[PDB]
């Protein structure tokens, strides 16, 4: 199974951006991966999972980021991005209808 400790992942921005969607809310609710595009930069890696919490991007802490703050940071992270992710499906589940 997938590790539950934080994991360092590197994504190369492409035509589809980073190739995943995030869900979140107000600061403190957390930033979670809600969708990964097949064949996109985040699938290619085989490392990221729906339900991963994004703890940081290129050293920018996103633990208490709002959805809007995380979206900005991800878009301004550049062409190559270091994501530190931690698999948290139980916390992610509350966002998924």
């Amino acid at each position: 199974d997938i590790p539950r400790e934080p994991r360092r992942i590197v994504i190369h921005r492409g035509s589809t951006g980073l190739g995943f969607n995030i869900v979140g809310g107000e600061p403190g609710e957390g930033i979670f991966i809600s969708f990964i595009l097949a064949g996109g930069p985040a699938d290619l890696s085989g490392e990221l999972r729906k339900g991963d919490q994004i703890l940081s991007v290129n050293g920018v802490d996103l633990r208490n980021a709002s959805h809007e703050q995380a979206a900005i940071a991800l878009k301004n992270a550049g062409q190559t991005v270091t994501i530190i992710a931690q698999y948290k499906p139980e916390e992610y589940s509350r966002f998924e209808a």
